[PDB]
């Protein structure tokens, strides 16, 4: 439209389970308003045992259910550089909070949120890694309010 | 039980090393101290972020200490880096940011050792130990550590059968 693309880059631990989940939704809500031509979504991981690999089983079968597509997403890991490129970083839980903090030395971190932040009200601060919990409908329920209310927060700020 | 052997190391980690680890650090060595086992566990602190590197710990934290009538003589803020992971038995973090923290930091490393204070207060719920460099409270940050430094040391004479 005017001016730049904005870019939304969700991140987890592993890049398997929940930032996957984010993006894929978060995409889907954007086509939906008709943004696909002025917002980009990409996810990420903190850690490294994943990278290359599809979204968990269980994202996979969420998303499914949801005819979101996923085709082409595959894990990577976060870089120093991507807290320069992204104009939101947009993190699941504190502990992803903290090692974004910590990359970037503790400087220029204000684009970096948890998505529950985004959530007026809502008793969780933190999406739960499924991969720890097998609990993969509580996140999908916890990430389609969280990306709903990202989305209309950017939309709010950005037009 | 246990100077038997080689000794335990238990390192606590915050954000500035001067509020919540110092203070940990100096009330966990206290209470092995009572339980005489200065001699088989060893205790030390650091932080994940390096603005107080080389200075002693906030006024708040030494207060507290004063009142408690713990020493901390010679405890000077340190950074946390990548060897301290390999060298110490435990890593107590006070909240899930230094976790995530030191997760970005231990690269292929493992991280299996590294817990949060609360972790072993089974089971309140606080689980971070919230940071008076910003909250000012200093009075509920003394209360959370003396307990969580209680089910530690408990936990880690379980496991290591003292
Ligand atoms: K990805
Ligand atoms: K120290
Ligand atoms: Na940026
Ligand atoms: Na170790």
């Amino acid at each position: 439209g005017r001016g730049s693309m904005i870019s939304v880059l969700f991140v987890c631990l592993g890049n398997i389970c929940r930032s996957p989940m984010a993006e894929a939704i978060f995409r889907d809500l954007a086509a939906k308003k008709g943004l696909e031509g002025k917002i980009k979504a990409d996810s990420a991981g903190i850690g490294g045992w994943h990278i290359g690999n599809p979204p968990h089983e269980g994202t996979q079968e969420i998303l499914r259910r949801e005819g979101i597509s996923f085709d082409g997403m595959l894990a990577r890991q976060v870089s120093e550089q991507d807290l320069d490129d992204f104009d939101y970083i947009i993190a699941m839980d504190a502990e992803n909070i903290g090692s974004l903090r910590s990359m970037a030395g503790f400087k220029n971190t204000s684009h970096i949120k948890r998505l529950l932040d985004y959530v007026e009200d809502s008793d969780l601060a933190d999406v739960p890694d499924p991969y720890y919990t097998g609990n993969f409908e509580e996140v999908c329920q916890l990430i389609k309010t969280g990306c709903e209310q990202l989305l209309a927060s950017i939309q709010k700020e950005k037009q």
